[PDB]
């Protein structure tokens, strides 16, 4: 037993990005750029197979399928073998963070890479990601559900394999569940001791050349939500910070940001129209407030149901980061289609 | 509904070249070299679901797939998201060109890379390929079929996206196409108001190494002949012009090029002989008549048909290039196998 | 008809090595790295056709697919087409070495790349490797089976196609098989003329950087042993000698080194313990006797079987390389999965 899996995703997205700094034409107004893009395309081969007494085996193979054909390699998008059964689950493979995972209730729209931030809620997404790593989630036991995941010291960097001379960049990550008659609240997070991040806040490999490592980097988000009854509505919390850990005069300094999303939907029968808010709250980096962290977006769309499977796409972003001359805008919008097989 | 295919296709070439400039034994002449090649294995898959009153979704992944285990990615051969319907046909994605969709009935060969031109029409086919893009067929109305393609300004140029300083290279492509009793003749081509061609008159990316900026790019090509009772006679005519648009004191002056290519084959029973011929007539270059483009060739063949999926293949190919001694001669031959799957 | 199959194997292997030359603490021992890794997982599409009498078409694509994400491309594994029937199998493409496929009664254990000499039968199965080309398997006669391959000069080099300047690197394959109540041996070889072998006496392309060019290279493996009745015993025997061709002051000389290796394993019902010794005696290196390339290892193992498709891997292997001072020891365990599908 093995099936075939995937979605094809592709549409044009129009945007313009007002910048001061880089741009002098117009009061910092770039030109409007439309493109095809695709959406994210994916492709995959998963398969189970009964062990006997309660288990059964599991893998899957999935990889980055952009029908633009910019794309290459196997299992570069959740990739696994593990084992299920009246425990739980366990597998170990490049795995979707907790965190990832619990993206799904914080961002529903889809879009092409450029558009990330404006088309989708991209900033409070710069969390997510998937590592080599193990994991373990137990069952839905009365409502609740858990998950508990490892990326080892060898994993999270390899050239240290031998001599353990770099701080180990080994995380944790854990997230719990409660879902009851529509209602559903999760927390989900990860930490790691010694990490490195790049100047947008997301994590980067040891080494990466223009890199800042940290210490006691820790992320938590608190996403609940109502998703039933032709209503969908999602409120999520996020909070980000750690310790620069770069040798030099502002080591062990303070890094910290707060993001908040939220979003609601109603199906009217085949079309959901939908609206989606987010924020992030001006960054403590090195003890000091940071401006430049700050944002404000909103994206309104809609989808429109062929079928379970094929939709039609709309929407549009407006999105504002940092403040005063430094300050970023961006607007964008797109039509598109999905069609999940 | 989801189907996998693609094709495998393999086998050895003998080749041997003769040119004066860069081999000095023997009058010009090179050793033969005699290799196993893959002849463009691929391997794709497609599906499609109906939507209800006369609409149905349907889309593509296609990839090159050499037995050899040279090629690598998705998505690079036709790949593509679509619409179908009582309209017509609507795709987006790596889609082949209109011109290319002709060349079906231009070149029939077979062959490895190294000898696409000298084993097949590959000289007459540098004007086709595939482009990020949306496209249009209509249905076939008494014989008449239609197409209608185009590849926007920022997909043809990304880099260019905010900035709009280079001219745009966006293109448009069509083709129209006419079928009565096995009598078909058909006229495919395209025009770009800016492009970018190399040294061998096939188009390449903006900014490639050495790239020559060209104005009004326009390709014409009539493809007509007779395709049943085990005959096919195929006759194509194709024009190619553009205005030098690089900066400096040749700018502006004309390129252009005209070349017809002939191929007939009979089907006795399992077997097909088939012979093609094609010519390159003197090429203007910057209004100057460049005789390094003219070219002549034949290639005499036949297909073994073990099934309707699997043939086996022998062809050579006699090719001269230019005129002089700058003049260039090709000579190769080929036996392989092919299975479509 | 076409068929997908493929594997997916990973496990955690713990590994230290001991070097007084790279590492100065404690003795020369090295930290213990720990590690999540991908044993070589695989997917790969093969089909066939009956033809009519007697003959049958065949192809193959088969790719290295790592959980990790860290393989691409197509074809890279055995991929090939050809045809099968009564006079036996005729195959082209990326294929296995008759001395790859021996490797089967060789080396019979699962490990990640960086432990491949520790974990598994690594070092004697450096003669191992794909190589494009044709191949002849003659069918099962008395007991007896034989097989012929061999790779194109000018596939072994693509460069010298047209200038042949550099010595044929074209190399011959052949295998002899004989089977008879649980009772087998088979020779397995190769010889080439002119061939490249890096400092770790494997084959590498023409032209690599630190490559030792050579004449004369001809490696020879006998493998006897037994397999039924839930009891398996293989041993092995490898001889490998060029004579040196890297123009100077030593061009000429002898290189060789001799090559065993033993393995056993009894069946319990579902548990399957196994051990393995190898050992490679003092190698000449242009005439003189060189024992860095000298060494012993043993691997012990089990293998529980969940079903015929599914198993559990556990295994240790204790390594030491060379003699002396320059003296190398690797001791390495793992504990693993794997599934065919
Ligand atoms: O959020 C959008 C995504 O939803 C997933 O469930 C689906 O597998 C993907 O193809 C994509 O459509
Ligand atoms: O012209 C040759 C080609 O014909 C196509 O129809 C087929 O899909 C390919 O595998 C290749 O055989
Ligand atoms: O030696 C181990 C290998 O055995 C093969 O037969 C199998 O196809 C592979 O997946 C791998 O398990
Ligand atoms: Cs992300
Ligand atoms: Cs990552
Ligand atoms: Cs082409
Ligand atoms: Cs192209
Ligand atoms: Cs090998
Ligand atoms: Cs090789």
């Amino acid at each position: 037993q093995v099936t075939l899996y995937g979605t094809i995703k592709a549409g044009v997205e129009v945007s313009r990005v007002k910048d001061a700094g880089t741009y002098k034409a117009q009061g910092g107004k770039s030109k409007t750029a439309t493109q095809i893009a695709d959406f994210g395309s994916k492709i995959g081969f998963k398969g189970q197979e009964d062990l006997g007494n309660g288990m059964k085996a599991i893998w899957q193979l999935e990889q980055k399928a952009s029908i633009a054909g910019t794309n290459s390699g196997w299992g570069n998008r959740q990739s696994f073998i593990g084992l299920k059964g009246g425990f739980g689950t366990v597998r170990a493979g490049n795995l979707n963070t907790v965190l990832k995972d619990s993206g799904d209730n914080v961002n529903a729209w889809e879009s092409g890479s450029n558009t990330e931030d404006v088309l989708g809620l991209g900033t409070i997404g710069r969390v997510e990601s998937r590592e080599i790593s193990v994991r373990y989630d137990s069952p839905v036991f009365a409502g609740f559900s858990g998950s508990v995941q490892y990326v080892p010291r060898d994993n999270a960097n390899d050239v240290d394999k031998y001599k353990h001379t770099k701080s180990s960049r080994e995380s944790y990550h854990a997230g719990l569940k409660y879902e009851n008659a529509g209602f559903f609240g999760q927390y989900a997070g990860s930490f790691a001791k010694y990490a490195d991040l790049n100047t947008d806040a997301e994590r980067v490999a040891v080494n990466t050349a223009n890199a800042h490592p940290v210490k006691d980097y820790q992320v938590h988000r608190v996403v609940a939500g109502y998703d039933a009854n032709d209503l969908y509505v999602s409120v999520a919390g996020q909070y980000e910070a750690a310790k620069n850990n770069e040798v030099g005069s502002i080591k062990g300094k303070k890094h910290e940001q707060t993001q908040v999303a939220a979003t609601a939907a109603y199906r009217f029968g085949n079309v959901t129209p939908r609206v989606s808010y987010a924020h992030g709250f001006k960054a403590k980096v090195n003890g000091v407030k940071d401006a430049n962290y700050q944002y404000d977006q909103v994206i309104v769309g809609a989808d429109y149901d062929f079928s379970k499977r094929t939709s039609a796409l709309v929407s549009a972003g407006w999105l504002k980061q940092g403040k005063g001359a430094g300050k970023v805008e961006q607007t964008a919008s797109m039509v598109g289609l999905r069609h999940k097989f």
